[PDB]
């Protein structure tokens, strides 16, 4: 993949997150966009080495940085992981961060597999 088409492809992966709601219309990615203040949630960044947003994951796509889609599918992973480390199990934000991986891979093999 040329890296113009491969931008592409990130680009529709990240949309399908960013759009995605629940049967209720909440939009499930909002809380993931901007990591939390470090200045009012400072257990975050002692508990999460590696923190990272949806936000950031962008950047990196409009800069270049992911030479594959595995390269952005490993940092969704680590965002997801991230907010299951530091939210209880069950607890909404823990749901939404498995429903964002879901819907992530769900994108990723209708765009791989399509014929
Ligand atoms: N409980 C949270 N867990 N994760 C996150 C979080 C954000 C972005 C990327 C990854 C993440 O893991 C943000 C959280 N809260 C935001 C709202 C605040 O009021 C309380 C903290
Ligand atoms: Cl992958
Ligand atoms: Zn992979
Ligand atoms: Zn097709």
């Amino acid at each position: 993949m040329s890296p113009a088409y491969l931008k592409e492809i990130l680009e529709q992966l990240l949309e399908a997150i960013v759009v995605a709601t629940n049967p209720s219309g909440r939009l499930i990615s909002e809380l993931f966009q901007k990591l939390p203040s470090k200045v009012q949630y400072p257990d975050y960044y002692a508990i999460i080495k590696e923190p990272i947003d949806l936000k950031t994951i962008a950047q990196r796509i409009q800069n270049g940085s992911y030479k594959s889609i595995h390269a952005m599918a490993k940092d969704i992973d680590l965002l997801a992981k991230n907010a299951k480390t530091y939210n209880e199990p069950g607890s909404q934000v823990f749901k939404d961060a498995n429903s964002i991986k879901k819907i992530f891979y769900m994108k990723k093999a209708e765009i791989e597999h399509h014929e």
